[PDB]
């Protein structure tokens, strides 16, 4: 029938992100008073304890408790330095503030009821290590007690649980001569004999270990009073009466408190609030919904994984660069490199759609990367300044001109898909080649006053298989991928998007039988004219004696390797014996 | 035979670009000493005196004279306030130097020859205010000169000339008692008689006014002496000899010297080097010349000022809008006005091409018209907040509403082509009226996942004229202008420059008996599709019962007004009873 009393946490936290934005609006602008309302009724048959709530106002003074509900005084301990909040004694803090308790518990017992709250704040990354402490004295140490069951008294719980409702400051209450319950008085209950406790406990027939706190003033109070009556009221059915005798086990005083982390285990708790918080997250979250979204509503069968995740190579952050690299973005991509080796020029910003006034004069290639993190800080985008050296063109310095040679298959390398984005016909060999001896994709744009050009190469033909314009052609269309950069401004929009809609539709798998993907076709060629406002689409054969993809010349680059480029790009008659035009 | 000696201007001044460059370097980091080398070999038979060289140099100690040149020291004193430069004693400042160079002419005559600089720079507007002086002393004022011919002598000349060039600090020589040139001997000229001076004027027998102050020495030291010999020694043909005579008309001395300035007056002289080192204006030039340079090469029938001086409505800072005033600009457009209501969004920067994550939250309008202005300073960009009340749409607060309709009048007034781009066809319609209404153009962009549509009005249909999209048509086709903005990104981008594109065609002059100009056709509808990639050309003819061109529409509009307005928005029905769909 006996048996030793058994405590349950007085509480259980729950801090609202309210809480922590309140808590980091301070540290940007000690010991902090904390103020909340319990509510000992609307308590979840799920839980064990009294559920803490801490948000943003418990930080306030006028707080505004409901009917029935008990104001709880707290404090929460802020530090700046994480090392000092783990380097600190959690035993001897908890036992700093038992003291206190105890202190204000002789002159009222009523009052040695409170939480604390130790914190760092990591700002930046959003994350907060806090620990809830509730401070559970037991003194002495030595004295335990035995109880035994009492037939329930719901005439008496009740009228305890009235009593308390009522006095909301109060969490202990007493009998006097007339049986009437009243607040605690020491000679009085040296007396009567019957203690009542305000229990935070949903713990079948496990009380609330702030009983320690009362037991310990009451022993305090009444060292004689060794027998008496204790009732747990609950605001519930589970108030309960025992028959209570103050024990001793062979001033000291041992305390309890704090809180177990999700886990289980007796260290702080720590929440990640950046995915919530954090602007440049939120803002990530966006970009991404927008194309879930797009996908979900109108297309469900498109990979969208698949483009986000191709790592894009532009050769030129001229005007193609920026358009492209500003559409590629707009669909997902998230890793893009620019190489252009020039700087920017007044007569840019307006043209080249990445570019304000005051970046002139500044290196061109490493500005596009960083104007894309201004737009988009996810981005990863990078900035090589490097030369691509062109055919039919004294080599210029052979050493440094090598480096631009290695450090430029590095990056046709290391990403899926090359963009090929230069001026003239002669600055797109090198690259076309090395892009095919390293198995990468290719997509081409070419400049025309009028005109333009978009094409891949991933067996169909390259750039230079066959001719693009022909000698015969008109005026305004010859000057197709003519060192022609200066065009109606329209052309370097739409040959941009198409190339980059191209490499979308590219990267989607094909219907067996049918060169088409859930985004439509995938043309080997597309050719636009402005003046006319029409697109062509065409196909073209490799062809055996193309002096880039032949195999004739892959072998030459292959067997010889840097020797053959040198020679090739000083003399282009070279490359002509070799594909077998001769 | 006998005269009195005149005299002509000592020098003329030039300033180098790199002399007003210098002037600024010091102003951003008194009186200041400058230094020049007189070439008085190099005259131009065109001027009238030696001419004086100022750049960056003269302000350094280590100049460095070629043979023959004569090193002239002088100053320069700058001005901050502008009031100051001009409420300056010109006469007493002059005078004050006069009198400084008086103070060593008497030690050394040849010490007595300087020149000054006044000044005031205005670095912002690169305006540049300056004065040159040459201090001309002449005392006593009552003293002239009578003089008279004496038939040339080269060999004595001759002799003076070698001699001033070999002694370049010297600007006075005379005959010592063995009739050979040397340094100017007070005692020794009493008794020889003959003065030589290095003249800095070719005016024909006129000689430089710096003689006046030698001659002021002169007198000083030899009072006595009142007949002698004048050599005025040029390095050329000039060369003459005189018979002089000092005369006296009634110590008063007279100062002149001051500059006249391009015009002829007694005056300052400025200079607006901004064309020249206002990287702003060199800025400005550049992107001119990318035209000037696109069309003399490429297309001489353009017209580029046509496009350039077009005030161009935006209606819509979103992605279209975006893009399309990013062709437009560069094409020379510099009147571009953003009508906007909403904010900068999270999910806007990465496809909104004006955008970044840092004007999140933001007023849209007024910060894409701020972007422009970024990339190209002197764009005349202009943001708007307004709203544009959309059809079947219970009117919300008829007040401020109806501004925002009276305000949109003003705007589709004071503009030349409108461009509407907003999201569904409900909003295309209030303002596509009031453009027709103003007899102004309208070009149409309208968004669908896969297509797009891009049309004019300025007879041919409107966009409500027929219908766009069937019901019996595609899924991913009557996505078109239904509110769908989140769309395969190189939909607006396409949308955009065709739209631009058809713009400048339809704003050059068409070859009479056909549908085309310089820069190609002017269709009435084009439409794009990307899963094919192909485009159309449609027209369209003005439809009878059209909801907001047909005459019996916009009669009721003409004759009672936004009252009409008010009703049409929130009933629709009611329009098509105006129309005669009904
Ligand atoms: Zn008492
Ligand atoms: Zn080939
Ligand atoms: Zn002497
Ligand atoms: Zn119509």
């Amino acid at each position: 029938s006996e048996r030793v009393l058994s405590y349950a946490p007085a509480f259980k936290s729950f801090l609202d992100t309210s809480f922590f934005q309140e808590l980091s609006r301070l540290k940007l602008d000690t010991c902090q008073p904390l103020t909340v309302n319990l509510d000992l009724h609307n308590i979840p048959k799920s839980a064990d304890q009294v559920p803490l709530f801490l948000t943003n106002r418990s930080f306030e003074k006028h707080n505004n408790k409901r009917t029935n509900e008990v104001p709880l005084q707290g404090s929460i301990f802020n530090f700046n330095v994480l090392d000092e909040f783990k380097n600190l004694d959690k035993q001897l803090f908890l036992h700093q503030r038992a003291l206190e308790c105890w202190e204000d518990g002789i002159k009222d017992i009523n009052k040695c009821v409170s939480f604390v709250i130790i914190s760092f704040a990591d700002l930046k990354k959003y994350r907060f290590y806090y620990w809830l402490g509730v401070p559970c004295f037991q003194r002495p140490s030595s004295t335990v007690l035995h109880v035994r069951p009492e037939p329930s008294l719901k005439g008496l719980f009740s009228k305890c649980q009235k009593w308390f409702d009522v006095n909301y400051s109060k969490w202990v209450c007493i009998l006097d001569a007339d049986d009437e319950i009243v607040n605690y008085d020491k000679c009085i209950i040296r007396k009567t004999k019957v203690l009542a406790i305000r229990d935070t406990s949903t713990m079948e027939n496990v009380p609330s270990a702030l009983t320690k706190n009362f037991l310990s003033v009451l022993q305090y109070d009444v060292p004689d009073l060794i027998d008496f009556k204790l009732l747990i009221i609950r605001q519930n059915e589970g108030s309960f009466a025992l028959n209570a005798t103050f024990a001793s086990i062979d001033p000291d005083m041992k305390v309890s408190g704090w809180e177990r982390n999700v886990q289980g285990k007796l260290a702080p708790r720590v929440v990640d609030l950046s995915s919530l918080l954090d602007p440049l997250k939120i803002a990530d979250q966006s970009v991404d919904l927008n194309l879930k979204l797009m996908k979900w509503r109108i297309l469900p069968d498109l990979n969208l994984d698949i483009i986000k995740n191709t790592k894009v190579l532009l050769l030129g952050a001229g005007t193609l660069g920026c358009y492209v690299s500003r559409a590629l973005i707009a669909w997902g991509v998230r890793k893009i490199t620019f190489v252009d080796n020039g700087t920017v020029s007044y007569s840019n910003p307006v043209r080249q759609a990445l570019y304000n006034f005051e970046d002139c004069g500044k290196p061109k290639a490493e500005l596009a990367a960083a104007s894309l993190k201004r737009i988009f800080p996810l981005m990863d985008a990078t900035g090589v300044k490097l030369s691509i050296p062109m055919i039919g063109h004294k080599l210029v310095n052979e050493e440094a001109q090598h480096k631009d040679f290695d450090r430029l298959r590095a990056l046709i390398k290391e990403h899926d898909i090359i963009f090929l984005l230069v001026d003239s016909r002669e600055s797109r060999w090198l690259p076309s080649l090395l892009s095919n001896i390293e198995n990468k994709t290719v997509i081409n744009a070419a400049l025309g006053f009028d005109s333009y050009l978009v094409m891949r190469h991933g067996q169909l033909g390259c750039y230079f298989c066959h001719d693009v314009v022909a000698p015969t052609d008109s005026l305004t269309d010859r000057t197709l991928d003519q060192m022609c950069t200066v065009t109606r401004p329209g052309v370097a929009m739409m040959a941009s998007s198409l190339a980059v809609e191209l490499m979308t539709s590219l990267l989607q798998t094909k219907y067996s039988g049918s060169e088409t993907t859930v985004l439509g076709d995938i043309p080997h060629q597309i050719r636009g004219f402005l003046h006319n406002f029409s697109i062509l689409k065409l196909e073209t054969p490799a062809y055996e004696h193309c002096p880039a993809c032949s195999p004739k010349v892959i072998e030459a680059f292959t067997d010889l390797g840097w020797e053959f480029v040198k020679k090739a790009l000083e003399h282009p008659l070279y490359l002509e014996e070799i594909s077998g035009l001769s």
